[PDB]
């Protein structure tokens, strides 16, 4: 469960990071 | 606080699907 | 590692605000 828990959150910092690049190309 | 770290993350993940449709309807 | 993913789901909060701020902000 804690693998787990800290593969998910891997997963979510990738997302992050694309989403931000995505916002700082439009601004 | 296991269960409460996956709450949080299943919040975090809901949040990021609608953060994603939000830039992909400007994309 | 439970204290760690306590802190990394923090400042993925923190993030997930100034990303929503910046797209209302575009909306
Ligand atoms: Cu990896
Ligand atoms: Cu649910
Ligand atoms: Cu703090």
């Amino acid at each position: 469960q804690i693998a787990a828990i800290k593969x998910a959150i891997a997963a979510i910092k990738q997302q992050i990071a694309a989403i931000k690049e995505a916002i700082a190309a439009i601004k």
